């Protein structure tokens, strides 16, 4: 039986150009990126603006208790830095240590000065899934790159948690995961076991674009995983029909500046 996640996938192939435009940010919430953009390219450093959009997503998982970063921080796929610079402003955090592939077609580590810059060791030429795992305190995980096929989706999926398995297995206390496909039969079942084996559950966040099914698998989550991704795909399917809806608008997070003392 097809699960309604996979009759979103199907549905959005069919969506031509403009019809995806217009549903990719239907009803989303978003922080207005133009201020950091602009003082990034300026080479503004001590601003406090973030990174990337992903500091906000991971803001809203934090202040919501989705997870509580504490101790050291290791952030797989990090790219420039947005949950790193983000982690480095937590009081519990001690040390933040991202890991990002770089090269072409792939974001390099950004050296700015907020909150807590010191303690952030960002390494760039790094692929995380040739890396021995390291204990930590918190897990952090960014990874998945979207694509059309359902298929190739779950693949890559099935990817990630295979490798992040074996850092899980060091027992961080805390952890936020990236789920790029939990809509299919398969996956279900795969992140029913991996909650019954290492805890936590899955949470859409709202800033996630309708484009995506991405999920995040949270260790301060509990919930049944069925019910939570069909609950997504619902919410998805439900807003390709009707009218385009507005978009709601946070302020981009601002990190301040300044160092910290360990
Ligand atoms: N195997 C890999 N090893 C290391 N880094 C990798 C690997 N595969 C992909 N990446 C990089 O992961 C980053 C994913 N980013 C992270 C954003 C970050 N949390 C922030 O807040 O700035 C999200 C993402 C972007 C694009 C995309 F298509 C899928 C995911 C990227 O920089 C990868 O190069
Ligand atoms: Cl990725
Ligand atoms: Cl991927
Ligand atoms: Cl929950
Ligand atoms: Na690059």
């Amino acid at each position: 039986g097809e699960t309604l996640g996979e009759k979103w996938k199907a549905r959005l192939n069919q969506m031509s150009a403009l019809e995806f435009y217009s549903y990719k940010k239907s009803g989303i919430t978003e922080v207005c990126r133009e201020e950091a953009r602009r003082a990034l390219k300026d080479g503004v450093a001590t601003g406090g603006h973030a990174v990337s959009r992903g500091s906000a997503k991971l803001r809203w998982l934090v202040e919501r208790g989705y997870l509580q970063p504490y101790g050291k921080v290791i952030d797989l796929g990090c790219g420039r830095g947005g949950w790193s610079y983000y982690a480095a402003t937590i009081r519990k955090v001690q040390e933040v240590k991202g890991y990002t592939k770089g090269g072409p077609g792939h974001e390099e580590p950004m050296l700015v000065q907020s909150y807590g810059w010191n303690i952030v060791r960002l390494k760039s030429g790094v692929d995380v899934f040739h890396m021995a795992a390291e204990p930590c305190d918190t897990l952090l995980c960014d990874i998945g790159e979207s694509s059309s096929s359902p298929e190739v989706e779950e693949a890559r999926t099935l990817r990630v948690l295979s490798m992040v398995g074996d850092w899980l297995e060091k027992r961080p206390g805390a952890f936020c995961i990236k789920v790029l496909c939990p809509y299919t039969s398969t996956m279900m079942e795969t992140l029913e076991r991996l909650q019954r084996r290492y805890g936590g559950g899955l949470v859409r966040v709202p800033l996630s674009r309708n484009s995506t099914h991405e999920m995040y698998w949270v260790s301060g989550a509990k919930s049944n995983t069925i019910k939570s991704v069909s609950t997504t795909s619902q919410l998805l399917l439900g807003r390709m029909d009707g009218p385009r809806r507005p978009v709601k608008y946070e302020e981009d997070v601002n990190l301040g500046s300044g160092t910290r003392a360990v």
